[PDB]
């Protein structure tokens, strides 16, 4: 029993990263197989970041430019290429730890796990989410571009996130691992900044279905919501809409507690219309959106 | 920016985790050297559990009856120690990847990354505090035990906590890795359960210090209060009293923010006279206290 924000165990990854400097710029990188990925903005000047034609600052580098560091052992970077927003670094030395992987790109409301690094160096594991609006508040510094996002699945590690920046609110935006971003945001200075966010409905619902499975049942009550009433009371408060596939996607979770999905809405849209009454649930006194209902399977 | 309940990288305990079989119960392990260690009621029969003399289940058990697998490769006990609570059996292969390692015992408002793991496979890690009632509020399901706490200092492991048990509230009691429990809780059954619990205050300072640090201010004010004063208050809500030893540990803190120490304790009793009202603060709507002085500055 009990419920945590609960990261997969990182060692696969960590095991991964490594150092890359090109100039002055320090940053991390991904070594799977022969290639190490990055964030193209590693080549830039503090003035190319101003309005950066990445073509052409690559055509002007060389293999020498990259200095790629794997512990302490020196990789020797033997072919460049552009990938979108990823700088892919071949190097002479396969690397003998590569997991199994994958690079898949994640939805808005998933989660995964963050490996924060600095100078190739794992510093941190903590779980993130996809926010509806394509950023994640993660915690980053300085010096954290190319950290990457993953979940695990049996032995398998399928990277979904690579970072790359931080918007003026404090928020964090990135690339798939293909260098595509997520949300429209840009590896150039601009005013760029985060759109309005909004709840994750389905991972409310399946953290409610957390609290009932470890004994947290105050909010529960014998009645019962229609799907397009719930959604009325969902856009009120700024909550995305509930779809037939997510009522679908509970249903183990309403199985192994014997409330129906429709029955939780209510409860929810209770939580929503009178707050909590300074109660709390699983340890928090707000309704938590960052765990979907494969993370809470996965736990309870 | 950002703050996040962040762990340490878990690959260097994931390499030392194994499966250890007695009889029908099957736990975790730990792996270090040519010895693996784990909770000796791993030797009971659920009849045992109601009144065990671990003295004489020990001596009627063989080497051969415990069965240690590390992955795939069968690990072959050539000897077996009781050390308090806590099982020592000798292998006869050193782990090739033990990582230098301590073991220390933790203090309570202390806090150590977790590494929940099922049949010796690591499934996933998150962040726990000691709490003054020597619980821990973790994330365990049936197989968990022998699951291992650490913090992770420059490359050494310091292992502080081994799980043992479930208490009724759904919290947790372990020992430290000599085999002494925290708190007064044994490894059989009776009606054992937690105690009183109190807010660790120093954390509740740094983590106000960590909302500052990223911009988070509405509960500041002008105002200064008296160490005595601040802890009449602190004791009426069940706050654990703040001695001197802990403003001067949240110095460094205090001086990155120009707050002083006694300045955010009149902020702290404003908010447990008024609540939030309806603010949240780093995300949380209330008052976190498992992030010590020592998380926020490894992560401000």
């Amino acid at each position: 029993s009990g419920f945590r924000k609960m990261a997969f165990p990182s060692g696969k990854v960590e095991s991964c990263m490594v150092q890359v400097t090109c100039g002055t710029t320090t940053l991390n990188g991904l070594w799977l197989d022969d290639v190490v990925y990055c964030p193209r903005h590693v080549i830039c000047t503090s003035e190319d970041m101003l309005n950066p034609n990445y073509e052409d600052l690559l055509i002007r580098k060389s293999n020498h430019n990259f200095l790629v560091q794997a512990g302490n052992v020196q990789l020797r970077v033997i072919g460049h290429s552009m990938q979108n927003c990823v700088l892919k670094l071949k190097v002479d030395t396969a690397n003998p730890k590569t997991p199994k992987y994958k690079f898949v790109r994640i939805q808005p409301g998933q989660t995964f796990s963050v490996l924060a690094c600095y100078n190739g160096s794992p510093s941190g594991v903590y779980q993130c989410a996809m926010r509806p609006n394509f950023t994640i508040k993660g915690s980053f510094l300085n010096g954290s571009c190319g950290s990457v996002g993953f979940n695990i699945d049996y032995d398998c590690v399928s990277f979904c996130y690579m970072h790359h920046m931080e918007l003026p609110t404090g928020v964090h935006a990135g690339t798939d691992l293909e260098g595509n971003f997520y949300g429209p945001f840009v590896d150039r200075q601009t005013a760029q900044a985060a759109g309005t966010d909004t709840t994750i409905t389905v991972n409310v619902l399946a953290w409610l279905y957390a609290a009932v499975i470890n004994g947290d049942r105050w909010f529960l009550n014998r009645f019962t919501t229609t799907l397009n009433d719930f959604n009325l009371v969902a856009m009120k408060y700024n909550y995305e809409p509930l779809t037939q596939d997510h009522v679908d996607i509970l249903g183990p979770l309403s199985a192994q507690t014997g409330i129906a999905v429709l029955d939780m809405c209510a409860s929810l849209k209770e939580l929503l219309q009178n707050g909590m009454n300074g109660r709390t649930i699983l340890g928090s006194a707000l309704l938590e959106d960052e765990f979907t209902p494969f993370d809470v399977v996965r736990q309870c």
